[PDB]
């Protein structure tokens, strides 16, 4: 009866000696087997693999309690889905594009470039211990296990098409957004007004207008009475706000945004860009980059600094 010694684990941190038999798979000894993203669930032991770090499923009460604190999720398929994704992503290349940490186009991954070059502009902060390690990496420019668990947090497998706004979305679930306030009015001839106060991730996102100068005019929007009712921004305590609209033609003004994102095509299909202001207007494209002094495209997320802002409109 032949055996060597390997660790497996689910968080790469806490490590569990076990006593593989050579003759019998991974799967059946362990359940489910992944060495650095590859699933060896029906491969035996290989003498080279004697000391490495395999990582298996939340299998008994040890492990689930490690996975939860690093990941924050019981999703029982959650691990499979980052293994599965990270063997795809630990090929991807990452270039550094005017700065930033970007992904060379594969495997229709144009809204991951976004997302992540959007984060590097922002002030946030995660929360599960997996993606603070991770996006640490992604920033020193060793992204794939920060995509990988973009991916998924996000149930999204390698090659499925995404939403940026979507994604945006779960990636502020998982961040602290607790210090975040936004107060709204809504006025109606008819019905008066109603003012809402949203925490949180509500208070960072808005879908209907690309303009955070328009919030605060006032937005028109409907009402039940069949006239249409004006929403705008009263109180607003964040380090940015994120703004969306369904894609339509817009001006991008360099100095008056953080940076965007633009989606060329329709429902179906397309591909996204991203559109920096700094000292230019900088369009990057995966690996791709061009600078233009003014910018127009089909843009849907619009991102902006702010601090504390409260409005002069008396009601
Ligand atoms: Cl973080
Ligand atoms: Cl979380
Ligand atoms: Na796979
Ligand atoms: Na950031
Ligand atoms: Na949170
Ligand atoms: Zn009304």
């Amino acid at each position: 009866v032949r055996t060597i010694k390997v660790f497996t684990t689910v968080d790469n941190i806490n490590l569990h000696t076990q006593v593989v038999d050579m003759s019998m798979t991974y799967g059946q000894q362990f359940g489910p087997t992944y060495l650095d993203g590859a699933d060896v669930t029906k491969i035996k032991p290989h003498n080279s693999h004697e000391g490495k770090t395999f990582y298996v499923l939340p299998n008994d009460d040890t492990l689930r309690v490690e996975a939860f604190e690093y990941y924050h999720t019981t999703d029982p398929s959650f691990l499979g889905r980052y293994m599965s994704a990270l063997n795809h992503t630990k090929k991807w290349k990452y270039p550094q594009v005017n700065g930033l940490t970007s992904i060379k186009w594969a495997d229709n991954n144009s809204y991951l470039a976004t997302a992540l070059l959007t984060l590097q502009q922002i002030e946030l902060k995660f929360n599960p211990p997996a993606l603070q390690d991770a996006y640490y990496r992604a920033r020193a420019g060793e992204a794939a296990n920060f995509c990988a668990l973009i991916l998924a947090y996000c149930n999204k497998t390698v090659g499925e098409l995404g939403d940026v706004r979507e994604t945006m979305s779960y990636l502020f679930q998982h961040a602290n957004l607790d210090s975040c306030k936004r107060v709204l009015n809504v006025v109606c001839d008819t019905c008066g007004q109603q003012q809402t106060t949203l925490k949180g991730v509500e208070a960072v996102m808005y879908m209907g207008t690309l303009s955070y100068e328009q919030f605060k005019k006032g937005v028109q929007i409907p009402c039940t009475c069949g006239r249409q009712a004006t929403k705008y921004l009263v109180q607003q305590e964040s380090p940015f706000v994120m703004m969306s609209a369904p894609p339509a033609q817009y001006e991008l003004k360099h100095g008056t945004f953080t940076c965007a994102s633009e989606y060329t095509g329709n429902y179906q299909c397309g591909h996204y860009k991203h559109i920096t202001s700094k000292e230019t207007l900088y369009c990057i494209d995966g690996a791709l980059l061009t600078k233009s002094s003014e910018y127009k495209g089909p843009i849907t997320d619009v991102f902006y600094k702010e601090n504390s802002y409260t409005t002069t409109i008396k009601p």
